[PDB]
């Protein structure tokens, strides 16, 4: 049992994807917690989790084929000062991450291998979610306003429910 | 208040060596399971979650001091086949993180600063623990023999209290 | 609503891979379970009844595509005594279902149909996952040697 | 200690039948539910698990005598359209597992085998009931009719309160 | 009310085997709990309570035929040292006792008389079984070697937190 | 009231004994621990603290005849680095303390004193138990061997009361 | 660790005498059930178990010793028909327990062992108390009648 | 990794000395509690037992780095009459226990180790707590007196209600 390289290097270019997304998200949610904006980094603190658990998949998924999970290349690793920078580095990512995806998905399907296939739309429909969210966000302060939006989500306490 | 740039770069080296370690950990943890190993996997699962602990409170701190904490570069990470090889491994970047804590733990401790000493005394303690436990496994290993000590980690039993 | 010849005969030689199987994972399971092997006996007793919901479903939609169920005929069954032979045995069972299956999903897909595709899929992924098991079971059973691997793993809780 | 071959290969037939007494039930029972007729679905899925389990006991008793149990061969499987054939059908295989079961209690308890006649006459027990309920069961649409018979097995419903 | 003098001589000799069997596996228990190992003290001391339940049924058959049970017959007492003789002991006790049970059952069966019959078969099955139970550990043994094999029945490893 | 001098210097070597003996046990516990052995450790520790029961109750003992014990002297303790040997230092204290005790207990009751020979009689007895699963132990692993046995304790507790 | 030829052969007599009258009480319990005398069956049965343990603790000590008990000889056992006799059996086992106890006890405590002493100590206290139950209990059947007694004792409450 | 020689003989005589420390406060607990005073028995005895734990973690730690704890040896252990000389006594060991500890600490601080340290300030912080506790209580004997105060501590052990 094992498979072409083509495969495997689709499979590694995303999971290289997905760790340098977690590590991006995280450095994201550590800045914007020690700005003060606390229901943006909860968020975000999901989104970093949802990343673990496709990177997760993704390594049982290659570790299955009998392959080498390469855990030192990684990707450009960008950070922003402002939330509009961040939400627009993170949706680039989500569109380089979804492109090669239908890439990938296409080449590998052509190939008769179909698990695989299946983990990547599980994959590519998490990311469209999640960009679909960024945008609404990108949207929403362009129309609302940085400041008053950035006051909407400071909080001092915790909810009781 | 503000942080001279000696500190942030021992909490910056201490980043980057816990991140390997992580990524280390994560994939032995896989490649035990994977092969068979069940206990030995959930002892370095719990390890390398404590050692994302670590790397939480590390770049809490470094983020305290108005510092910039980079996730871009990482260490070189070693793979092995067999539990002996990979034991070595850990042994020897557990043996550079502690020579390097305790440098940079003297080293501020001279210049007016004691909560990032603190932190760095506490990782070292938990790292400390941990390469005595890597001790004791490889004295127990070489001398009870490969075979007959992995025929006691595999199980299969899987019960509920 | 009628069915297609061609998908019929794939699934009917699928169902019969499926009755096989169960038929030789019950018998090992009884053979161990007399040896004194239970953990084994309980891992492919469950595999046993996981291949019977597999063949249920099977025949719940080649039902549903108005056909005829044969079940009169089966493939032949192969058994051993020693563990790594059974294991080899079932090891050639489930790559010989593999390799048709996906040509059936292909011309299947191919054909314009796509519950018996989704169905196909299933049971190809859990097909490869007993494959996994049992490729890293012989490994570990390789490595280790035979009295050694069976004695120390009995476990009773 | 080892059994005598007549008792072995009496016991490897009556597994045969068994295992093509589960088959036919089985498909009945798929059938009849693919019909629309729940009731009589789930009492030939409960005939099925019960055959499943006397083969079961079966196997266990044949392989504790050191015997070598085969499944590869099996008997003629019969498939019926309406109620009455499949009924019929049922009728022939319990008549014909009947006639060996007694058959072979009567050959093997002369040879001082007990236990093996004991599993026999559970057997037989459970097989005489199954069969007085399908005569039964045929006596009583033969008298009052298929379509008015099968007019009260049927519900759209699934009905459950709580 | 009265039984035959055979039929009184066989429970009686049966009641004898019993009351060895007994004897010998408490014995037994006994030899393995000092020695240390476990799960065999406990299994054959499951063992020897099993026994002492057959011999309760027998002896309260026997006094219900207006009989006098002999409480002071014993047969020889077999010990050995190691596991395979205490194995290889009592597959010869049990042999034998089988042996004894299917003879009492013939001519039981054949001299009009049932109740007796049926306690007969009733400990027929249950010595067939501990044979089978004795078989495959000595055939386990024979195969694993002795030292690895009771490396499994003797273990200290916090066992009382569940 | 007041003792003799007899009793009061007896008493006195046995709290020095169990001194000795409770400094010894918890150290192989503790080194036991070290090498990662676990149930030897605990085993060795509920050891330590019943020798640490019997130190109690013999000063209370002793104190009650406003006698003087001494805890400033001890015996020579010594310590092993492999199982053998440290179960054969444990066999050794345990013959001295059970051939004094004997001696001490024999003299003394000829010198009209129970209360304390009762005392006496219990810790023989629990050193006894003691040096029974010492025996039992050292005869099991030169039996089966050392790395085999040392297998068979490393892991795989699972303490889990709830 | 070893023990003398003497107290491991004290120890053996015991044992077998023990097992002897686990055995008659068994025995004696039968017939009281058969007949329908149910408390005194009751009474019996527990005395018998009583016994178990004790050969149990016995058989156990013995064995602590590097011996080697012995299940295979058996002394003479004495049967009844009627509540007198039995009796009667059962107190001249107990006294010639008793005796060959208090000679053992004597003995052993002369020859330096402590543990085993104890143990009989305590089982020659049980008999005791036995033998004083066996003794009331058979004057009192001799002061009220057999007849009366057999009335007293009956259950007859069978559920069926 | 095992440390230096002056750091392991200074744990080892710390170790002796908290042996003997708990043979006296359990002697002394037993007296007092022979005599009827009832409450400082049970104090005794909680001191004694915290005294047990600092020698177990002491001898935990020593055997750590590759020691040879000794049991063999033990320094005077003084008795008395009254509760001055007794609480007299255990000054005077308490006051040896501070000077000598500072000083160790001092020096293997001085020699790039940090946790048996810690362990040291740990003790020091307890034994600086019971020698507060002694002087107050002979402070306040003093100047009550002897009669009234074990009339205060003494109590009749009904066992009755
Ligand atoms: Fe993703
Ligand atoms: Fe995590
Ligand atoms: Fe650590
Ligand atoms: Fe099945
Ligand atoms: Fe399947
Ligand atoms: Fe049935
Ligand atoms: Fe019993
Ligand atoms: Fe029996
Ligand atoms: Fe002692
Ligand atoms: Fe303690
Ligand atoms: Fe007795
Ligand atoms: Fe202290």
């Amino acid at each position: 049992m094992q498979g072409d390289p083509e495969v495997i290097e689709f499979l590694n270019e995303q999971l290289t994807a997905e760790l340098t997304a977690i590590n991006q998200y995280f450095l994201h949610a550590k800045l914007q917690d020690h700005k003060g904006w606390t229901k943006l980094a909860k968020y975000t603190r999901a989104e970093s989790f949802d990343e673990m658990r496709h990177a997760e998949v993704l390594t049982d998924r290659i570790l299955l084929l009998d392959g080498l999970p390469n855990y030192q290349r990684l990707f450009h690793v960008r950070v922003g000062q402002s939330v509009t920078e961040m939400f627009q580095a993170d949706r680039e990512v989500e569109l380089e991450a979804i492109d090669r995806l239908r890439r990938g998905i296409e080449v590998m399907r052509a190939k008769h291998d179909i698990t695989s296939a299946n983990v990547f739309e599980a994959i590519l429909a998490d990311e469209e979610h999640h960009i679909d969210y960024l945008e609404t966000q990108l949207d929403l302060i362009e129309k609302l306003g940085e400041s008053l939006y950035l006051s909407t989500v400071i909080e001092q306490t915790q909810p009781d429910p």
